[PDB]
RNA sequence: GUUGUUUUUUUU
């Protein structure tokens, strides 16, 4: 956690250009890079921002984190230290209780180890969850740890066992 | 009975 910022929901058609601009107007960059898949060159919808002072780093999270950028919204948070360890962590859950919250998510899941982002799918008309979601942790132990303890058990305040899997 | 994130969080 330094100086090291990872942006997430780039919309696909963001240049670095744009990303520069939008950053350095925080202080100097030193580097931005967008992450695109080799070969066809198209945004793999995230990217990595090194500022050069950590007090730039930290301030650029408290203004551009959650800033509408067309059609998405940014989310900029520090990046974790990459390597096999954040290998598999993204989760695809579902057969959730319709009547599950973002903090009872938090209670299931919390305790194999520390999400790092939640996705409880709703239906768009009536808002309600469909039974989906998407929970990533950050460390791939964690992940397998969730998946042995909640996959097929029916959990709190439903009466259906859960379905865990890697996304 | 096949629900899939603001499709895409580790350097593409």
């Amino acid at each position: 956690s330094n100086t090291n910022l990872i942006v997430n929901y780039l919309p696909q058609d963001m240049t670095d250009r744009e990303l520069y601009a939008l950053f350095r107007a925080i202080g100097p960059i030193n580097t931005c890079r967008i992450m695109r898949d080799y070969k066809t060159g198209y945004s793999y919808g995230y990217a990595f921002v090194d500022f050069t002072s950590e007090m730039d780093s930290q301030r650029a999270i408290k203004v551009l984190n959650g800033i509408t950028v067309r059609n998405k919204r940014l989310k900029v948070s520090y990046a974790r230290p990459g390597g096999e360890s954040i290998k598999d962590t993204n989760l695809y859950v579902t057969n959730l209780p319709r009547t599950i919250t973002d903090d009872q998510l938090d209670t299931i899941f919390g305790k194999y180890g520390s999400i790092v982002q939640k996705n409880i799918l709703r239906d768009k008309l009536t808002g309600r969850p469909r039974g989906v979601a998407f929970v990533r942790y950050n460390k791939r132990e964690e992940a397998q740890e969730a998946i042995s303890a909640l996959n097929n058990v029916i959990p709190e305040g439903g009466s259906q066992p859960l379905s865990v899997r890697l996304a």
